């Protein structure tokens, strides 16, 4: 059926709204989707536009620095990638409140999601928020503190910061509600033995009982029609 | 406030972009292509950017891509060249499907796409001098060449391929205006693609319509500075 998509602002900055046009006036399963690092929601939209068809409500947000709060200091950003992460966690909260006071969530429907440093910043929401619905990580990773070591570093920024959010003394929150992991074999930007090694961790943990881990091989740094399939079935299957 | 649907014209299902308010009108339409084993729906960001800035959008399947994929993936890795020929040959009925729903204000028509869909878009280019302006990302024009390296498609006729080559024929290049966009670091189509078609127009004397914007670090990667340089063209040639 056609959907609806509108730029609006929410909780003090710019949102992307996607929705079936049916449901307008309407609470719905909700989805947040968090976008990767020097990209933007816009960039990310195709996921609004492929969740919305399925029925469901997405909400975009910008990240620190990003989109609309994005200001030209290239050079800088680059600097600031684990700072981004950081906030980007800690506004869930607010944006969360913000959706709930627009009347568009049904009950507890929410779910989080996002792509590289987007599914960081959904694995970190998830250890602060096991009452989500479901969640889905796509070539990101959860290990902040090893991973900050050598991918876009940020000087003069204290690694004890990612303490809170880091999976590693999380795992049993990442059990505790239906998680998708997709990577592909040959990223060569998000190691995909960050996402192989939270697998490992949690089916030795006794702790894989609501994971699903979806791998393409052959596929780098890039989401296929295949990644975008398994999301929207993925959330199908817990969301719906 | 923007519309998306989905609509099977003919037997083949194209994503359909435009102003809300605009539902009920002819407006200035813009066909954008996919890239090589995408889809419209992964590309359909570019329907989002462009129709919010007041175009109406039409985005297709390729051949072998989307609704029309039905397996055999093996095989359609050997069909690059023979998908992308029949993509060019594709368009007048496509053109003539959209005009036939009243979605097309006049002529104000133009084509774009990334990758396989820039390669696309140029050899439609060459064929088609009425078009408004065209814009390729992170593509190429020189089909005969390219098609010896990037997935070469075994047993296929390249020679078939000469009547679309943009370098049999520079001058269709300069009759419209044109958008080149490639990131320097891209591992997939060499960048070299759109700087020796740049270089050949500025030394025909074919380059006064011709938009060339690099960008620095990047690779096979359609950036939010990529995508707001297509809005921005399409803004210039047709308003």
């Amino acid at each position: 059926g056609m959907i609806a998509l509108e730029m609006r602002n929410l909780g003090g900055g710019e949102i992307l709204h996607a929705c079936p046009q049916e449901s307008l006036d309407k609470p719905l399963p909700c989805i947040v989707f968090y976008h990767g690092f020097t990209s933007s929601k816009l960039v990310y939209s195709y996921f609004a536009v492929a969740l919305a068809e399925a029925g469901f409500r997405v909400i975009m947000p910008d990240a620190p620095e990003h989109g609309a709060r994005y200001q030209g200091d290239e050079a800088g950003r680059m600097q600031r990638f684990w700072p981004i992460l950081q906030q980007n966690f800690r506004e869930f909260p607010a944006l969360r409140e913000a959706i709930i006071a627009e009347g568009w969530l049904e009950g507890e429907r929410l779910a989080v999601a996002g792509a590289s440093m987007g599914g960081m910043t959904a694995l970190g929401i998830m250890t602060h928020h096991p009452e989500l619905n479901s969640v889905a990580c796509l070539m990101g990773s959860g290990y902040f503190r090893s991973l900050s070591q050598t991918l876009f570093p940020s000087p003069d920024f204290d690694v004890d910061s990612l303490n809170e959010w880091d999976v590693s003394h999380q795992l049993a929150s990442l059990a505790r509600r239906p998680l998708l992991l997709w990577h592909g074999d040959a990223d060569d930007v998000v190691p995909p033995e960050e996402t192989f090694r939270l697998e490992q961790a949690l089916r030795q943990g006794d702790l894989a009982a609501r994971l699903t881990c979806v791998w393409q091989k052959g596929v780098r740094h890039r989401i296929t029609p295949e990644a975008l399939a398994t999301t929207v079935a993925f959330f199908q299957q817990h969301l719906a």
